[PDB]
């Protein structure tokens, strides 16, 4: 899979784009079980995707709701996960990686969705602003498409 090349690439460069510290790809597996297949960090911090790789993100919420309001393909932007009044759990994990905001956008792939992309910088507690949202969303599809391209052409 050398289409994995291409994301490295890009997923750096939608990093500064949005001028944030790390970008993670998050994947829906079969059992929607929370699989990170690549990201994009500062090597000021832990690159998390390296000794085991396979970072996967159990969430119970989603799982249940399969996706929830990202079925719909809806996003969501999170300028701080506490003052947004959000409940236990979640923020516990999130506050540890150094991050209080990020904007999850809806990437699909193929016949359904494929996977969400986040962006995460420094705390941040700022505001996403729309001209940073919608190219996040943007690229991501892009990015998708590539999927579909190779394998269209079934790399093997
Ligand atoms: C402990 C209680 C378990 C838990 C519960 C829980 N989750 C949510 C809400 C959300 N969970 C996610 C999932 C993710 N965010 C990310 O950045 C990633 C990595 C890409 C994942 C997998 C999200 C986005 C939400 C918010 C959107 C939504 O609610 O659909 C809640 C509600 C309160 C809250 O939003 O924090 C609860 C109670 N979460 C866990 O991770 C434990 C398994």
């Amino acid at each position: 899979s050398d289409v994995e090349e291409i994301f490295k690439t890009t997923t750096q460069e939608v990093r500064q784009l949005l001028r944030c510290d790390r970008v993670a790809v998050y994947r829906f597996n079969p059992n929607w079980t929370g699989e990170f297949v690549a990201e994009s960090v500062a090597h000021t911090w832990v690159k998390l995707v390296g000794p085991d790789i396979k970072t996967v993100w159990e969430d119970t919420h989603l799982q249940e709701t399969q996706g929830g309001r990202y079925a719909q393909g809806e996003n969501f932007v999170v300028n701080d996960i506490y003052q947004v009044g959000h409940s236990p759990c979640h923020i516990e994990i999130l506050e540890q990686f150094e991050v209080k905001a990020y904007v999850i956008v809806p990437v699909f792939a193929g016949e359904q969705l494929w996977g969400l992309l986040a962006a995460y910088q420094n705390s941040g507690t700022r505001d996403w602003d729309e001209s940073e949202v919608t190219l996040l969303a943007r690229i991501g599809n892009q990015l998708g498409l590539a999927l579909q391209q190779t394998e269209y052409l079934q790399q093997v």
